[PDB]
């Protein structure tokens, strides 16, 4: 079917008016558009992409850390087993570290080398390449000019904004509400995935070369999960590169497009995607969480799925839900009902546990909290832990306060005799936040 190769939702910008036009924001967050390519974004805003060129990055912080992926240079849109015999989903990829200066040297000499090959005239086996990924641009003292340039974007796409759920978390989530950079050579691949907790993502290509993107809508993610399981792969944790002929056979639609320098790619919530560099280029990217029923729902879903799969959630959705109720006026009826429902479940579960502890003669110790204090996760199983923290007698004494969930504490100490129970929020105060959380009127 032609329906299996649909056109890319595209927007063509010419000037700042186009960029700040409110129907642009609405188009991107619309659940019917799995991806939006905003062409000419940098040119329309007069963004200086030069601030992210390799030459500029070397000057700024030449010893900055780069995560290296070593990969094979695969042909076109395919992925072959190392012997060149058959197309498979699993990708070979090995990890190491380097610096911006050292990777810059490789990026440049890579280009010079292919110029010489091009002037020499005249199934594998495949060449080996290196991809510089996940470069941390969180420090405002190291990247002042770079980060300031990105405040020129329209609000809905900024790293920080009043309408961004990740801004309301209240603390840093590295690489989600901070910027990451990528330095590439041709063939540099990002394997198949969904964003952390299904949050939207924003990506700008710095150039000078192009990237090629492959995209599948959220509601087909289960099909790809089966494919992984039938090929002995972990959908969430393994490196895989889909066989397009398999997807076509299974009637999965695939959006495919080219991202040129200055183009911005908006990946909508839960959209499955994978990417490869066509030329030599750098990219920047971060996450955003629009205030919509769709975004909140898909985020909660992935939060619960990660528990079943024993994978940590980078976004603490309990902590976030309470902050929304504390600080945000919500006027969408559907979104409001979702948050209210979740808070009620949290409150009931907490009341049940607390009464069980008291009925068994276990002391609950008032511990309170400092504000802007991040959410806590279990030091053993990495689940989010809210309000009641389980800490060993020894860790308490030393005031290291090393957090455990209730289940992990019980597994260690059958009657909790080795633990104390710390409480960060009074029940009356949580009940009030819940009771005063009501639907705001908006005529929009
Ligand atoms: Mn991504
Ligand atoms: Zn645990």
């Amino acid at each position: 079917k032609d329906k299996l190769n649909p056109p890319t939702p595209s927007i063509y910008l010419e000037n700042k008016r186009d960029a700040f036009f409110p129907p642009l924001h609405q188009f991107c967050t619309n659940p019917k558009n799995p991806v939006t390519v905003i062409r000419g974004l940098a040119g329309a805003l007069k963004l200086d992409l030069g601030l992210f060129s390799t030459k500029t990055l070397v000057e700024a912080n030449n010893e900055h850390m780069v995560e290296v992926r070593t990969q094979l240079l695969q042909p076109a849109d395919e992925n072959w087993d190392p012997t060149g015999t058959k197309k498979i989903w699993r990708c070979e990829s090995n990890r190491s570290h380097t610096t911006i200066a050292k990777y810059a040297q490789y990026q440049a000499s890579s280009f010079q080398e292919s110029l010489r090959e091009e002037n020499e005239k005249r199934k594998g086996p495949f060449k080996t390449i290196k991809f510089g990924t996940n470069i941390d641009l969180s420090d405002n003292k190291k990247w002042k000019l770079q980060l300031h340039e990105l405040t020129k974007l329209p609000a809905f796409a900024r790293v920080v904004s009043a309408g961004n759920l990740l801004t309301h978390v209240g603390h840093t989530i590295l690489g989600m509400n901070t910027v990451q950079l990528y330095m590439k050579v041709p063939g540099s691949r990002t394997p198949g995935h969904q964003e952390n907790n299904n949050f939207c993502s924003v990506n700008i290509n710095i150039g000078p070369g192009d990237c090629e993107w492959f995209v599948v809508p959220e509601d087909y993610w289960g099909v790809l999960n089966d494919f992984c399981e039938k090929n002995n792969l972990n959908f969430l944790m393994s490196s895989w590169w889909p066989n397009l002929e398999d997807l076509y056979e299974a009637n999965v639609p695939v959006y495919r497009f080219i991202q040129r320098p200055g183009d911005l790619v908006w990946i909508n919530a839960g959209t499955v995607h994978w990417v490869q560099a066509v030329g030599w280029c750098n990219n920047i990217a971060w996450n955003v969480g629009p205030l919509t029923a769709c975004q909140y729902k898909l985020a909660v879903e992935r939060y619960e799925w990660n528990k079943l799969k024993s994978v940590k959630s980078p976004v603490p959705m309990v902590h976030l839900s309470w902050n929304m109720a504390r600080n945000i006026k919500v006027s969408d009826p559907k979104l409001f009902e979702m948050i209210k429902y979740c808070l009620l479940k949290i409150l009931k579960q907490y009341q049940t546990l607390r009464e069980a502890l008291v009925a068994a003669g276990k002391e609950v110790i008032w511990h309170g909290r400092t504000n802007d204090e991040p959410a806590h996760y279990c030091s053993i199983c990495e689940v989010e832990v809210f309000n009641l923290l389980f800490v060993t007698n020894e860790s308490n004494t030393q005031k290291t306060y090393i957090v455990h969930c209730h289940d992990c504490a019980r597994k260690t100490s059958k009657s909790l005799e080795n633990f104390v129970v710390l409480e960060q929020y009074k029940m009356e105060d949580l009940i009030q936040v819940y009771d005063q959380f009501t639907l705001a009127l908006s005529l929009s």
